[PDB]
Formats: C-alpha cells, structure tokens, sequence
C-alpha cells in the first residue's frame, strides 16, 4: 500500500489504538476482530471542498473545507469542526477516528465525524467570520442533517460560529432541526453545553483519584497544572475551584501564564472570565499580563509550555491541541510528583509521555503511579451533552441544568468504569497494579463499534 | 369483480373481521361504516420487486419481494417481514390486513403493513441470507422511513436479518433513523423486544383466566399446549413456566414435541434454550430427539401437531403459522377440557375452529366454556414493543427492561379490556355467556380505524 | 413454485415467447440466456394502490389502481395504461412483458412497462373520468417521471384521459414534463401520435406482402377484416383504405358491422369518422342498425367476432383485445384464403390460432402460406413515435407530421427485417418456406434485452 | 501553506500550466487571472469513500474510493474513473485539474472530474469486478447525475466496469439517464466512443504534420511508436495503420513488443485485436510472444519501454500511464529523428522530457523541431465523444458512426487550431520557430475557465 499517502497525525491514532489492542487477550478471544479493525480504520465517506469568501476589502479569498464522516454504525455520524491554519485531512481523520471510539464510550447513538477548515479565524473580524461560515455551509449542508451529520464545536468554532452555521442551514435547507450542537439557548441549545467538556474531564478525574486513593484524596487542596485557555480548558478550571483545588497555569499558542507561588495560590473565576473575554475576541493572554491584577500574581513565559515550569503539582489537564505533553514534559511531570493525568485535548499526549506514563504505572503499585486516561473517555463529556441536545430536539423540549448536569456526571462515571473494568478483564494487571485506563478505554470502544458493525453486515 | 384474483388467505382473514362485525349491532348503530369496510379493504399501496442474488456457488437466484402497505391512518405503516417460500401477496394481504386492526388495538400511532419474500432461509448460509438481505433492502429502501413505514421481523425474520437489512439502509440512504425494529441493543434496539410477543400473548390469557373463573384460577399448575419453536414460542413458553404451568408441547414444521407425562411435566427453560439455539442455525427439532436430555422425557411426533395427541389440557396457544388448529382439532381441544386458546400465530385458528370455539361459548356459561381470543389482540405485544422501539429511538435514548415490560402490560390489559367492553356494548352476551373476545377486538380495531380514516376523508 | 398465484395471461405470453426461445439454435449458442429469461420474467417492480374518487352523487367510489415496471435495461420504463373493468396484475403483466421485447423492436431507448385499473370509463361521466384521473394520478405520480416511467394510453385511455393526469401530474410535482405520451399537440404532443398504432400495422404488413409476392402486390385491392373500432382499428381502417384496399368489418365489445358485399365494397372515411365519434362517447355500433345509410351497406351481427362472416379475405386485423382470434377462427381464415396477419391488438390471437398459422406457414410454400406476425413486431408503431414524443420534449421542440410519418415508416421496416434476419439465422426455414416473424422478432426483441442486462449486471 | 499535504502528480501538472501561463503575456493583459488561477486550482468539492466487498472466496476486501468534482462553471462535472493501485487523491487530482482544461478545448459544456479507486482488476474475477462495482456505485450514486457529474472510463475502467457501474446506479436511484459514458451501444452509448481517444490522437497529430512540413507530408509509411496497449493505443494503431503509417512498437506495464524490422515493418489489425482480448481478460503481451505469428516478427523486452529501442522512429504517442517519457528517452527520441509527440495518456512525458522538447523547438526551425502536444489537446476526443454520448442521451435519439466521426474530426481540429493561434498571440514565437502547443493549448483552456468563472462569481 505504498500508493497510500502519509498522514502522521492519524497515524499516530492508529497505531495507538491498534497497539492496545493487541497487547491484550482481545484478540485471542475474538481473531475475527483484525478484520473489523481494517474495516473500521477506512472512513465510510469523506468530503472536501473548496470554500471562496470575501474580505471586508471586497477580495476573494480561498480556502479548504473538510467533513470526514467516519463510522455510523452506532449512530448518525457526530463530532466537531476546526477552524485552525494547521487543517487538513491528515488532522481530521485522526480527530474523526478518535470520535468513532469516544463516541461509542458515551452510552449515547452516535456515530463518529470531523470537518473544518484551514481557514485561520485568528486576524479576522466577526463579519469576515460570518461570510466564511456562509460559504462553508452551502456546500456543506448537502451532507449533513439531524439523522445524517450532526456537527458541533472544536478549536476555531465556538457558539458565534455555530449560529452563522445554522442560520445558513436552515435558510439554505428550509428546516429547523438539530442538524448543529452547541446551538445558543434560545434555538436549541442545551445547558450545560458550555460547561460540558471541562466539567467532564474534571468529573472523571475525580472518579480516578477516588479509585487510586481509595476515596482517601479528592481534588480538594490539589494543584492542577492546565494548558490551554479556551472552552475546554475554561471549565475545567472552573470545576476545579468549585471543588476547592487550585489552578497553577493556564495558556494559549503564545505562551503559559503561571502562579508565582504554586503551592498556595490558583486562578479566580474572576481571572478565567477575563481570559474568556480576551479569547472571545481572538486576543492573547499576554495582553493582560501587565495589568494590575495579573503582574504581581502571575509569570507569563512566552513560547513556554506549563508542564516544566509549575514546580510540584498533582494533576495535568492538557486541554489545547494535539501533541502538546512531550516525553520530556512527561519525564518533568513524573518528577514533580503528578499522579493523575488526564487529555481535554484530542491526543494531548504524544506517544513517548504515554509510554512514560504506562511504563510508570506497570513499575508503581497503586497511588505511587501517575495514572493517564485518554480524551476519548476524559474528555467525552462534551459529545455526551452535544447527543443529549440532539435529544432535547428531537423531543422539542429543553431540560433543566441539573438535569443535564446530572446525565453528564452519569455518563461520566459510566465511562470511567467501563475503561477500568475492560482493562480488568482483557489486559489484567500484575498485583496491587492500576489497570490501564487506556487500554481498557479503547478495547470497550472498539468493541461496541465492531460489533455493531458486524451485526449491520459492514464486515465478516 | 370476476377480474380479482382468488387469494384465500387474504379472503380468510376478510371474511371472518366482515362476519363479526355483521353480527353485532354496529351496522344498525354505523350502517355507513359499511362503506369504511369496503374502502379498508383494499390497500393503499403495495410494492412487489425482483429480487436478484448470489449464492456461495456464485451462482444467481432469483427470488420475488414484497410491501403491503396496507393503512396508514393511525401512523406510519407498521408490519414485519417474513422470509418464507410459501410468501406470495395473498399471505401477505392477509397479514397487513390484521395487521391494522392489531395495530389499532395497542393505542400507538401505527398503520398496517406487512413484507417480505418467497426466499427460504433454510439450507442457507450465513453469507447467502446477507446478500439475499442486501438486495433486499436495495429496492425496498425507497419505500419505506421512519415516518413512512417501518418493517420488523416475522417468520424467517430474525434479529440477524434485520441488521443486515438496516446496515445496508444506512449504506443507501446515508441516514441512521428508526426505518427496522428488532434491531440489536447497541444499534437502536429495544430490550423487551425479543420477548414482546409471547410474554404479552401469556399476559392477556391470564386477564382471560381472571375474569372467566372470577379470579380462582391463573396459569399456576395447567398444563399447556404450544405449537412452533420459533420467537413467539419460546417466550410464551417461558413465561408460562414463570408463572407456574407446566408447558407440555412445542412443535416445529417436521414435527410436534411432547412431555410423556403430560399430566404432571413440562419443557424447561435449558431445554427452551437448547431448541432456540438449534433455531438460530436453522436446524430441527428432530436432530435432538435422540440426545439424554430429550430421548426419555419426550415424544417425537412428525408430521403432527399437538393438539390431539397431549391428552388433557387446559390452555392451548398456537404459536407457528396460520391455519395451525382445524375443526377436527379444536373439537379435541375442547374433548379434552380445553378452557383458554388464542393465537400467538397470525390467523392461527382455521374458520371451522373459531366456529367450533365461538359455538361452545355460546352453549357452555362461564367458566365451562373454551375462550378463544384471536391474534389481534392476544399476539398485539410484539408490535406494541416495536412501537416502544420507534419511541425510544425518536427520544434518542434507551429505556430499562422493567420500563418496557410494564408498558407491555398495560398495552395487553387494556386490550383485553376494549375487546371485552365493545364485545358487551355491540354483541352483548346472554346472561352468564362470555363476551366474544373475537367479536369485540374486530369492533374495537375496526370502528377507531374506520372513524380516522373517515376524519382524514378516505372515505365519507 | 406453488406459492405463486396462477395468471393465465401473463403465463401465455411467457410460454410463448419462451417457446419460440426454445424452438431455434439460440440456446445452443447462448445456453446462459435461459438464466437471462428467469431473471427478466419476474419484474423489477410493481406498485398496487387504493383509488378512491367521488361520483356525480357525491358518493365515494373505490377502484384498484396498478403500474408494472417490468424492465429498464434499455431505457426508462414505457408503456401505456388500460382502464377497463377487466383489469387486474395478471393482465398487466402480459403487457408489460410483451412491452419489453416490443421496445426493444423499435431502436429507441425504452424499457417496458405498463398500468391501469379495473375503473370502468363506460356509464361514465367525463367529469366523473376527470375525478378518477386526478384521484389515480394523485398516487402514481411519485413512481413515475420523464427519466423513470412514461405512462400513455391503451384500451379505455384517450388523450383525455392523458390530459386529466397530465395536468394533475403537473400540479403534483410542479414540472413540465415528457412524463406521459400521447399528449395534446399544444402541450408537448407529437404530430401522428394519434394515428401510429393502426398505421405502423399497415406499413409493417405492407413489408410482409412486398416480401411474399416480390413487390408485384400491395395492400391495392386487398380485402381486409378489421376487429375493434377504437384507436389502432380506425387509423388501420384509414391507411388500408389510402392505399387502395378495402376495409370489409369493424367491431367492438357487443358485436361486428360487416360490409353486405365483402368481394367489392369497404368503410369510407365518413363511415370510420362516424364510428369514433361514437366511441368519443362511450356508445356502440350497434346505434347504427336504426341509420338506413348504414344498415342498407352493412350488417350488424351482435355477439360475433368478423373472422368467420367476412368470406373470403386477404388480410386480417385483429385491433380490439386479447384472445380475439380463436383456433377455429384461425381455421376459418385460413380457408378462406387469408395469407396475411397481424396483431393491432396485444396477444391478440390465441396460442391455438398462432399454431395454426405457423403450422401453415411451415406446410405451404411461398405464397400460399398464411403469414402471421405478432403484436410485439406489428404494433410497435405506437410506442416508436411516443419515444419520439419524448425525443421532441427533450429538444423542447415539435417535428412536422412528414418528418414523424418518416421517421415511423423506417422504424416499421426496420423492425420488419430485424424479424426476418433474426429468424433466418436462429430458425432457418426449410427452402421455400416463409421465415417465422414471430420466432423471429421474439429472439431479436429477447436477446436485445438479455445482452444489455448482462453488461448491466442484472445476471451472470 | 505547509498544513497542505505534498501531492507530486497534482502539484506536477499545476506548475507546468502555471509556468506555461507566466511565459507568455497573458498575465500582463489580464492579471486578475492570477486570482482565478488560485481559485481554479482548489477543487470545488472531493468525495472520499471506503468500498467494502466481497471476494470469490467470501472474504471482507477493503479498498478506497474517490470522486473529485474540480470545476463546474462551463458544463457538469466530467471525466473518468481510474481502478489502479496506484491510486490516490494526489494522482485523481492531476487527472481532474487536467480534465477542466482539456474540456474547455473541446467546445461542448462539460466541468472537469475524475474519480476512481486503488482497486486493482488484475488478478480478480469478473465476478470480483461485478461485486467491487456495486459496491462503489452504492456510495457514489448520490454525487453523480446527468446534470451534476457524468463518470466514465480510464485506467483499469472499460465498457464492462461501465455496465456493471451503470446497472447498479439504476437499481439505486430508479433512473435511466445519462449518468456515465463509455455505455453499450444498446443502452445509450455512442459509436465512435471506443475509437475516439486514440483516433483523436492520431488526427490531432495529423494537423501537427500538415503544418510543420507544408501539407508535404503525413503519416503514409511514417514509423510510430506507441507505448500501452489498452483502449488509447490500441485505436490510435488502428488509425495510424489505416492511414498507411506503421506501428512499430506497442507495451504494458511488464514490457515492450517491437517488431524487428523498424524500418519496414508495422503490427497489424490482427495482431492488435490479439493484443486487445488478451487485454480484456487481463493478461499480459508476455503470453503470445512465444506464439507462431509473434516469435518471429517482433522482439518482446521485459520491463523497458519503447522509446530507446525503436531505433529511427517518425512519431512517438506514449498511450499508457503518467511520466512514461523521461528526459533521457526524450534525447533518445530526438536523436532518432522523432519530429512529432502527442501524449494519449495523461501527462505522459516528464517535466523533464517536455523541457526537452521545447527547447528543442525553439533552437531548430519548422520541420526542423520535434514538436509536442500535450494530452489536454491531443486525447480530448474520447471526452469530446462523450460528451456528443451525453447530447445523444438528451435527445433521446442515436447518431451514427459517420455523424459521430465528423463531429470528432472538427472538435479535434478546432482544438489544435486554438492551441496554434493562442500560443501565437499570447508567446509569438521567434522567426520561423513552431509555436508551442502546449503553452497555447494551456492559455486557451484556462482562459475560457477563468472567465467563465468571472462571469458566474467565483472570483471577483
Ligand atoms: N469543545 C469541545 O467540546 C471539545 C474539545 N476537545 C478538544 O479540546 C481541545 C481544545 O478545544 P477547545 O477548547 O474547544 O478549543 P478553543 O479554540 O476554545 O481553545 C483552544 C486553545 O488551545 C490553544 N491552541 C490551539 N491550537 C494550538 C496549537 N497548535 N498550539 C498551541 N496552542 C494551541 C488556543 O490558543 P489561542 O487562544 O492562542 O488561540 C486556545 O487556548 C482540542 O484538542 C479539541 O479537539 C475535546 C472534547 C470536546
Ligand atoms: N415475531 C413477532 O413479533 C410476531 C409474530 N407473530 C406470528 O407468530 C407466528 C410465529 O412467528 P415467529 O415465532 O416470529 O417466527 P419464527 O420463524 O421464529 O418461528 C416460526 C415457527 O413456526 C414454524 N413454522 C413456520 N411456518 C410453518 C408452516 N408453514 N408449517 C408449520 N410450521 C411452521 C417454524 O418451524 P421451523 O422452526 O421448522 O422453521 C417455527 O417453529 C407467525 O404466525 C407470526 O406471524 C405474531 C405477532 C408478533
Ligand atoms: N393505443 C395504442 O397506442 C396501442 C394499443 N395497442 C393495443 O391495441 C388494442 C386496442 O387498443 P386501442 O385501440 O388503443 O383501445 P380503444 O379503447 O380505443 O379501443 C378498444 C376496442 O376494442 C374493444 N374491446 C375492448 N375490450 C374488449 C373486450 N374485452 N372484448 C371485446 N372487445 C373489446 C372496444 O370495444 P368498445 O368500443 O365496445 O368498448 C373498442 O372497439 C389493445 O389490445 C391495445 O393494448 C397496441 C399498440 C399500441
Ligand atoms: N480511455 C479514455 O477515453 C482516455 C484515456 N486517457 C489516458 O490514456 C491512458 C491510457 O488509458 P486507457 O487506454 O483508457 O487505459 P487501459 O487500462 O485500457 O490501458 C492502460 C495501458 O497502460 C498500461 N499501464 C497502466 N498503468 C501503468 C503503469 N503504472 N506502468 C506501466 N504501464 C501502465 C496498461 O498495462 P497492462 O495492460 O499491463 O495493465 C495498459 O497497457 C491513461 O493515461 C488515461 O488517463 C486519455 C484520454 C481518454
């Protein structure tokens, strides 16, 4: 298959998964199963197309748009858009392959997508934002639907982007339906959509610390290092405070923005708002970093990722980008005596910090090991409560916060439990040893897909 | 109308619905529901297709497909598919024509439909029953949808087929919707389903049971008949051991199986379960008849049914096929003291059977006579539960086993209830006689059918 | 195959053509065609519905309503539609099958089909026939459409008729479209659509006697027997009399007007345009027994076929229905030195009346051989200009009647020597002996259909 | 733009349109043609698609399928579909962005597509071929239709793939239409469609000669080379021979078969229609070299092609796959005396062969010069062809062989007419040098494009 193109970012994906499934009993009990592996790693159907706007100087502009509709055996195809310069096909499968897997961890019928743009929303202004979400969509609303390709959010497309979207789906389409989550409250949105994401990453984290600690620990007095400062990173700062932990750093593409005493400060919600508001408008963290309320409290590092720089700290959230936790910054986390390790981002981890962080856990018995979950099931939470907006429309009714609330931690506990019971029984531990968190997490997703998969005749 | 074909089955099931309601005071009341009957009668679409397919020899097969589409007041049209090589349209009218009344009687939005092919899944593997479903469901997917009509299992029709039917919907019409029922757990299914139809026919001969003998007797120590092996069989007869009786006899299409001691014994639920899994392989009864498990607590009977040949009884539910009790047969039955029979089967009981059972009724008060309740009403819980399923997956969500089952429950009540009632207020009984079960379930579907349609100007 | 319902005319018109297959070397060929034949003889897809319409009263009418598709290898489906109260799916499904092999006769790309219903136009009023046409238009519409089914006319369906469900059509689907034949000139109709039919026969058989007698004879004196008196029997009436012929009977469904000299006079002009105004109407030829004009020139014989009461005849006709020519008739004709005929109307001569005229054709030399040719190859002239008819609505423009007239003679030729050829090579007749056009055109119109399903993947 | 991923062959074909724009004066009248050279060159959409089937085995096969859309503004998307190994979105890209331009040379209205799969026919089944057909028509069906996207052959994609690709795609979508090209001549194709490409070559290549020597010669008795043996080479040799000119050499993908005498000799129809059936069963020129009729004439060289080993040679017409014509063979051509190469394959020769050509043309005068055509210009006719298939569709009617041959001959000579008096105007060549043809076929194809494009707002 060297008529194959290389794509490194899917690849990587690939070959993570496929690594933990063979390193288990998985398929000695069900050999057939290589072939659904092959089957299932081909998306179903992929469009790209070209998307020409126009700039407030009245000039044409180019760009490339992407939807990869992955798997849809367990649902319609569901999952986000970026907007991003980095976009391209090579990021969106491995997003969209991820997905399939995440997806199926929810409990929820939905099945696994992708799309966006190489469009850079950073530099622009809201109207040139407006125009491209128009073009992107005429072409894109012939694929998609509310029983077909329910997008959402990612990097690059928040609530603003999502309303150009809809508007344009349903003046195109002629038909209100929740072809769109993360839709403004008003017109379809869900509670607790916001918050969703970060809240469950938070919330899953809890149920690791629960486990390792034997409810000894909670998130109570601990230090969490954050990377990021967007939706995902945002909220799980915000659940962190309201559980009484500290927030030591947050970031964006420009640098990391720190406490300067890490063992007894953290973040305010007041702080987050203003980041919030600065990221609204596609500003950086260092514009604020000389204000009075920043420049005594914080250091700002341009350049700098957090994870070497926050001293000792107990939990990592990556909760930016892909590829954004080194082995090196891994090595650093270990060291600083970090114990819990979960991705807000989609693989936040490169390959060399996971197998740091599974090397450490098979060479650590119990709380002695840092324990690292994959964003497939930490940070599942958002697509969760994006199927739960699906089904707030399809019955055309909203529900109430805490009932939403009270789904996503459901879903969340859940999840945790299926990772840790899978790996229990398909990748069995050695004595008083963590089960693999990761493991477990992609042998229960790849199963449900590949079995649901063979029941509709996809592959024998 | 010389030009009309002779279908007897159809002409069967018309003629009986035609007979009941004739003779009762409906037509003094609603004489203009005479021109309701006459316009029901004739579907409103049917679709008959070639069906080309490829055998594991390579070879091509030929094989004719069908959708009665019968009435679609109530709801989208509603009915399962039977693959069997006696299928032709006359069976086929028969079936949806039931089918709407049935339908009627569980008081869900569902029209009657019924499909399927002369394609005999006996002596057919795996592979060849997916691409005979495959091109199956390439012609049929034009016709049918969540909202239009939504197809099911029958004779021939397993959970098997029905993924291999939705997987390649989904393929055609990129789309994943509630277009099949009986579809698998992780895929849109319901739990219940599988045991819909027996538990709801046992549950509504217990209301018969009740109300004949004032509450004295249940099905806790009779003995009953069953006939088939198939999905309506099995969990009859499980639920009938649930409660207490003793089931005496399960039959196939080579051969009737009975407990030597039909007085004192019973099949259990392992013995159940080793049939069902012969079943699902399309194998036969007769293969097990030699095994320690069955070679001395039963009779093998080929080319028999059960009826004359369990000695005593006192509950008998046909459970395989239409026309499955004759005169000769019913007139056993009530010989051998036979109090309770309905149809698990569609149209089970031939004419001079009902004839036979309606007579004793009529001369025999209370409880010394046999009741006989027809398929629409006792064998209402399968449809009811596919119904249930269409609900769960337009919520988007999945419902608890106990959820559905009480459902069930009450949908069986009630229809026992609304038979019961119309048959008094339009048929009333001489004092202490029985209510017809088979006159006033006719009248209850037929009169809530034929005042929609009214309502919708099918007919004025 | 006892499953399948028993349907004498469309069994006919397979056993046939199936026997005319076998009676030749094309199976020692091609034996892989006897699987093209039990492919192409069950139809790709048939569609029953309800038509229910309201009556001059005020009173709700029911009637079965039918649209057989039978091929689509070679085009869109095409075919007419029949409102006659013998109407029913075997009936259709003779001329849908017949139609195949007819169209493929004609060069133009269309596949065969045709419909109807058991509507009765005759007691009718033209607004109760309005009513019926948007009722049974109402349903058909969505199984139809310029690039997938073509309905026209056929017994009982008129350019009135077609004009009701053209503009229903139009109303329903908000197009302008080829979606029917035999339209109004204004309105996308084709110059010679109304005379095709009966004019393409004449021209064929034109062919047969230039074949039979070198060109020395022509229709020029020729004494004619002509049954039916609708469209294909009034413009053969006409084109016989043109060329110098004489049309000796017309008939209809209650008896035959035959002229009281056969040897020396014919129908006139006058006479044939009286007769269709009648039938404009709905009324008989019997009304013309109180004219003198008439019954002084002819005799009105109720109940009779013409063929037995004609005396001695050169050429017969039969233009009304199927199984108008009976063995005994064919005897009759035959004595009375018949030596041409052919079918205006769909099958009509019956098997016992073919094989007297083939056995005929086989035990006399040249000349004093009756010659018979099928409906499929004599009556093909309709459908060729309703192709036509569609070619112009694509070009959205209107051919001149020469260059339609044209173009309708070629085809008739062509098909002519198709027959011949194709009979010559696969039937070869004994030195001497008239090719069978029947074997002839039913290989050259199956094998057509075979080859172009086999590149289609339809079998193999 | 280093988020784009590296496609050679699309990126290829681009800078050597882009460079034959810049060299010329185009840009200094129109400048604004650079943004609609960015616009262009983006792909208006791209679908990708997992095409899963079965092997004659019954095993689950796994291959990728594509559609690239690339321009719409002057007809529906048009071109072929590759079945190869090789390939991939880079390669169907090159072949799209192509097919815009040589479309626009042909003066009919048709956009520039193309698509296919890494499915590689050989080694396969027909049965395998059938099966991997359907299974690709069931997804691209929905991007495809008369109006919007008309597929046909290329690599690996003959009149076979084209039937069973068309049979499906009626199955599906209940529509008989214009959707591919390549079609039987039974079922809407053309005459004229399986020579066009390689007669197209061959009379473009006589207006090259026509010119270039004054009308002094022509390719009586001149020696040609031709590499591939499939449907462009085996007609291009079939004209060629006709017009008295000699085939000295044709290959395939394991080697080439010269005949021994080049100076004399030519293969012949009969060795051609040898070549051709070992073709259409996928086999290799290697099995008849042995033969009677073969081991004498010519010399077969395993895993070289033609071009050093023709000795002295006339004309050269690669007809096999992209970059087949390196710039060392192009040395190699022009010391033999080769004065004249048209590619019928796709980019056939190398950036580096071309560079050699032209500045070969540009340092020798008239005859003097090899002169080159690019295959946007000289394989246009099996395009063209297709699209008079397309206008025949339409019409509804069948042309013939000379109507469709006449068409050819213009659309052919018009293209190269352009090509010369474009490249005139916009590259005015030095005293007595040939123009390019390439530059001038490139600026007549994009320009026509660009503002087309203008026109319909695609860029401003
Ligand atoms: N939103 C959702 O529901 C979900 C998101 N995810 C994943 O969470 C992550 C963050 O998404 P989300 O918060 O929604 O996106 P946002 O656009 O709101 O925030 C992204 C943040 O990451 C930073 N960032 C993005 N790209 C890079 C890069 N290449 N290098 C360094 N920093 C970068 C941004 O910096 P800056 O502010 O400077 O632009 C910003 O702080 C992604 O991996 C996404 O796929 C996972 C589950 C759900
Ligand atoms: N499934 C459902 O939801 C519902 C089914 N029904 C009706 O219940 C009946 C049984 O259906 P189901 O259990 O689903 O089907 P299955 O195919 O699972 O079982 C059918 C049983 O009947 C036997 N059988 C079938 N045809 C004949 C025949 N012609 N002569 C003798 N025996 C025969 C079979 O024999 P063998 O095992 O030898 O093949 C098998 O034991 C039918 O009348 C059906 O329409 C009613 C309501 C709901
Ligand atoms: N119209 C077309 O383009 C073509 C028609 N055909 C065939 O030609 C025949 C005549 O069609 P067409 O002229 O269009 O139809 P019309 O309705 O115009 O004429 C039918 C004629 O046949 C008579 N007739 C109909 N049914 C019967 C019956 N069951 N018994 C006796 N006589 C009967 C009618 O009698 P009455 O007047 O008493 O009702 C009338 O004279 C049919 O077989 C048709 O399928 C063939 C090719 C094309
Ligand atoms: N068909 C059409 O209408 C048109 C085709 N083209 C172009 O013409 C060329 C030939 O197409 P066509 O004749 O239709 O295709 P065919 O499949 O009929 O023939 C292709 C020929 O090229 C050989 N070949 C293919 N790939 C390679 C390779 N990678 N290395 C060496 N040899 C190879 C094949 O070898 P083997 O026989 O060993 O398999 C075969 O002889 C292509 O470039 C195509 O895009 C251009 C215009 C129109």
């Amino acid at each position: 298959m060297s008529n194959l193109p290389v794509e490194p970012e899917f690849e990587q994906a690939y070959k993570e998964l496929a690594s933990t499934l063979e390193n288990s009993t998985l398929f000695q009990k069900n050999p057939e199963y290589r072939k659904a592996l092959a089957v299932v790693s081909v998306p179903e159907r992929v469009i790209q197309f070209r998307v020409v706007w126009e700039n407030d100087k009245g000039e044409v502009q180019v760009n490339r748009g992407f939807r990869v509709q992955f798997n849809s055996a367990l649902g319609p195809y569901k999952g986000g858009l970026r907007f991003h310069p980095s976009v391209n096909l090579s990021i969106l499968k491995f997003l969209g392959f991820e997905q399939i897997f995440k997806n199926a961890l929810t409990g929820l019928n939905m099945g696994g997508g992708k799309g966006g743009s190489d469009f850079d929303p950073k530099g622009k202004s809201d109207s040139e934002i407006r125009r491209f979400c128009v073009a992107f969509m005429t072409e894109l609303c012939r694929h998609i639907g509310a029983d077909t390709d329910v997008p959402a959010g990612d990097i690059g497309v928040t609530g603003r982007e999502i309303g150009y979207l809809f508007g344009q789906y349903r003046k195109l389409r002629n038909s209100w339906e929740g072809v769109l989550t993360g839709k403004g409250g008003s017109w379809g949105g869900s509670l607790i959509r916001p918050e969703a994401t970060g809240y469950g990453v938070v919330y899953y984290v809890e149920h690791m610390i629960a486990h390792a600690t034997n409810g000894a620990e909670s998130f109570a007095g601990k230090r969490v290092a954050i990377s990021g400062s967007g939706n995902v990173a945002q909220y799980a700062a915000l659940k962190v405070i309201e559980l009484g932990g500290r927030v030591v750093s947050l970031s964006d593409s420009q640098g990391s923005l720190i406490v300067k005493d890490t063992a007894k400060d953290s973040f305010t919600p007041a702080e987050i708002d203003a980041i919030a508001a600065l990221k609204v408008d596609r500003k950086q963290i260092a514009e604020l970093v000389t204000d009075a309320a920043f420049a005594d409290k914080f250091t700002y590092l341009p350049g700098q990722r957090p994870w070497v720089h926050v001293g000792a700290v107990d939990v990592a959230l990556p909760s930016a980008t892909q590829n954004e936790v080194s082995g090196e910054e891994a090595q650093a986390l270990i060291a600083a005596g970090c114990k819990f390790i979960a991705e807000g981002s989609n693989m936040g981890c490169t390959q060399a910090a996971i197998d740091a962080f599974e090397a450490h856990r098979e060479a650590n018995k119990g709380a002695a090991a840092i324990w690292y979950a994959p964003g497939k099931a930490a940070n599942a939470g958002g697509v969760a409560v994006s199927g739960l907006e699906m089904a707030q429309n399809s019955a055309r009714l909203s529900w109430t916060a805490e009932e939403v609330d009270a789904r996503l931690k459901d879903i969340m506990k859940s999840c945790f439990q299926n990772g840790l019971d899978t790996a229990k029984e398909y990748a069995t531990p050695a004595d008083g040893i963590l089960p693999s968190l990761v493991t477990g997490s992609n042998i229960a997703g790849f199963t449900k897909v590949a079995a649901a998969m063979k029941d509709q005749g996809d592959w024998w």
